[PDB]
């Protein structure tokens, strides 16, 4: 059971900008979006892929644990925070597309796509380089595939074990107060057209959970703070959050 709210639109155009959001409320089965066609247009995941990704670096052991030191190769990035060592946690809050381009590497093509494919992960296809296929290879995923794909892991529903599947969920964890908790994961792709910026996870209440994915345009990096902005926004609107 899906519902149109263009209401929503009013949250992106007041900021010149256009996008979806999914909302799923894990109770009632019900799903809520601004758009129902871009809702089921595939995007690059981008940095959403460092989901995935981490699952799998972890279920195959290339990764330990979150503590285990992934040391900067040296290389001076434009980025500032990837320019030191990360472990799992410090690599997902910040993004850093370096350790996660060798976890890839490590992990390999073959068992890369049968673990996409086991995840039902979007359009499952890694064609191109197995170091960037997310940012600007052949896979494709929607704002509905990822709220899937996100209610799997929140269930420990995915072919990897639970201890993976808690690791990687405690990686997400973005934000948390005394009346919810946020965990997510930030994307932002520009090497194919359109550019797009990313925000998808959950809402967590006391008796309830709120799955969302939302993608929009992104022309410049100066709009990246909407992707949360816009989300929230909306949520407030929703009563999700206060
Ligand atoms: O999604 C973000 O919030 C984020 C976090 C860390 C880095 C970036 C980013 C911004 C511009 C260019 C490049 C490419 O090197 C990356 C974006
Ligand atoms: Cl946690």
């Amino acid at each position: 059971e899906w519902q149109e709210n263009k209401s929503w639109n009013a949250h992106f155009t007041e900021h010149k900008s256009q996008g979806v959001v999914v909302l799923w409320n894990e109770n009632k089965q019900q799903g809520f979006t601004n758009n129902l066609k871009r809702a089921n247009q595939a995007f690059l995941p981008a940095s959403t892929f460092k989901i995935p990704n981490s699952l799998i670096a972890l279920d195959l052991g290339v990764v330990k644990d979150e503590h285990q030191v992934f040391k900067w190769d040296g290389q001076t990035r434009d980025i500032a925070t990837w320019n030191r060592d990360h472990n799992l946690i410090t690599a997902m809050k910040y993004s850093v597309v370096p350790v996660y381009q060798e976890f890839a590497r490590q992990i390999g093509e073959a068992r890369m796509s049968k673990m996409l494919h086991a995840f039902d992960y979007g359009n499952e296809d890694i064609s191109g380089n197995v170091d960037s296929f997310w940012l600007d290879g052949g896979i494709r995923i929607s704002a509905t595939e990822q709220i899937s794909f996100l209610r799997k892991l929140y269930h420990n529903k995915l072919h990897v074990s639970e201890r993976s599947q808690r690791i990687v969920k405690q990686a997400m964890l973005t934000e948390a107060n005394g009346d919810y908790i946020i965990r997510a994961k930030t994307g932002y792709s520009t090497r194919i057209e359109p550019k797009i910026g990313w925000w998808v996870g959950w809402v967590e209440l006391d008796d309830n959970v709120w799955f969302f994915a939302m993608n929009m345009d992104m022309p410049t990096s100066d709009g990246l703070g909407l992707r949360q902005a816009i989300t929230k926004e909306v949520l407030k609107q929703e009563k999700i959050i206060p």
